[PDB]
């Protein structure tokens, strides 16, 4: 792949309390973020979201470091997003 291109990660099993700044803080360490999205329904957070990096190399590092990491009692999963 072309590592300069942006890349969206799917981040799941995140604490229900998380909001935008919480993901931004956790993933921001790895590089510039273009977008952050947490998904909700009428019962509140669904406990997953998307983080989009300006480049794929940064995204790949974030995924390698954060996938499977336990945060506030939850093993989070970080995967490349799909349709």
């Amino acid at each position: 792949e072309n590592k300069s291109q942006p890349k969206r990660l799917h981040v799941s099993n995140i604490p229900f309390r998380f909001r935008d700044p919480d993901l931004r803080q956790m993933f921001g360490q790895f590089g510039k973020i273009l977008d952050v999205e947490i998904i909700f329904n009428e019962r509140g957070s669904k406990g997953f979201g998307f983080v989009t990096f300006e480049n794929s190399a940064d995204a790949d590092r974030a995924r390698e470091k954060l996938h499977g990491t336990v945060v506030e009692g939850r093993k989070i999963e970080v995967n490349n997003a799909t349709a």
